[PDB]
């Protein structure tokens, strides 16, 4: 509830320029002041892909599966699907390089019962974790909208998720992607893949920006059927936020 | 403490090149593996200046003087020593720009008895807060060594100070100064001033670097009698950390 959202089709400019079907949701201060290029798509649910590392990390910490912020996730030396992952990682490292196999093992250890419990507590999308504990967020039935991502991140920002404050803080530091004296960005990407014939994949960028004493929450997604379009998931939102005087 | 520290006078190069008198302490993983260019100076206590914002912030939160990490520190329009501080500020913003007025008010509200209690729990330097509740970490009185800085920051890193884990995490995020996927820096500057006739001031840089799965704790100070030398408080420790692959 209490979300107040205004459609502003002038933001479509950055999408049509690139022939992208997508949505940006941007909120100033709180979910009581949000704008989007597309009201319908703002509420449409998509696979979260690696944006699911945010709740997964919090759940891993809450359940004790992740011992504390200093746990090192060791590589067993066996092939992983991206070279970036073939190394020992911190929790922050694993989140920042989107190290799927690290979070797959976290998920397995959390287990279905506890995972379901926390997604209900977090109101995380359709809360559908069916299809395999180590892959549901990448290829099964879990879906969440940009609106819901914004409400979830706002809760995280405020430490109001149903988790310890210290666990929320740990995950928040892990999400910092830009730090300057008066400008701080927390963000996470996701990418489900290129989809299938007439069923595109989804790319995400979600997070929040603290500028001076203001805070802006954001969530972006787009249909994607070609990996070469992937950088648009950051550049389109960056341009919109620049046009609003934010990126700065 | 349990610090194991080795003198390496090869690190003196980057000082004498710039005609600087100072010390660098650098530890890999923990205080059990540290190196310095000068053991004696590494243990010598100096005025912390704005590096004191780290314990002061923690104590601010512990005592409830700081509401929480979302507290805004409103400006009241009265001119301040620096333009930069003539705006409202978050906790992080105030630390990052070293907004002394903000922390003076925090200190006053904390009070002597509590400030003393906490500096004792933290084993923070000589624990000398005499000379006025809002003055003691500037101009003389309180002094801390580079070694003690490292030990304190390692405790903070590990959430082992006598303070809530929450409050430590809040202050740790306020100290982030560089963020990349597998490189994270937490750091804080200090600079007491240019001081006097061979009673020079002190510049500090303290913090830690997380690179891949390793962590490095550092503390740097140098004598400074000329505001123009101030960039060296970063460049000398940068050159040394670079030479070690950090």
């Amino acid at each position: 509830g209490m979300h107040s959202i205004t459609e502003n089709t002038s933001w479509n400019k950055e999408f049509s320029a690139e022939a992208v079907n997508g949505v940006f949701v941007l909120c100033k201060s709180s979910s009581k002041s949000c704008a989007t290029n597309d009201l319908a798509r703002a509420s449409k649910e998509y696979l979260p892909a690696s944006t699911f590392k945010i709740p997964n990390a919090i759940i891993g910490l809450e359940t004790g599966v992740i011992k504390n912020e200093h746990q090192v996730f060791k590589w067993d030396g066996k092939p992983r699907a991206m070279k970036q992952w073939e190394r020992d990682l911190t929790l922050r490292g694993a989140i920042q390089v989107s190290a799927v196999p690290v979070f797959q093992q976290i998920a397995r250890e959390v287990g279905e019962v506890r995972m379901q419990k926390y997604l209900k507590k977090f109101s995380y999308g359709n809360q559908n974790i069916s299809g395999g504990i180590d892959k549901f967020w990448l290829e099964d039935q879990l879906r969440i909208s940009a609106v819901n991502q914004v409400e979830f991140l706002e809760s995280l920002y405020l430490n109001k998720l149903s988790a310890s404050k210290e666990n929320q803080l740990i995950v928040k530091e892990a999400l910092v992607t830009e730090a300057a004296p008066e400008y701080l960005v927390h963000s996470k990407t996701g990418f489900s893949g290129v989809g299938t014939e007439s069923n595109p994949g989804v790319a995400w960028w979600v997070g929040w920006v603290e500028k001076e004493t203001e805070v802006y929450f954001f969530a972006f997604n787009m249909d994607i059927d070609n990996e070469s379009k992937l950088p648009l998931r950051k550049s389109i939102p960056t341009k919109i936020m620049e046009s609003e005087g934010i990126i700065g």
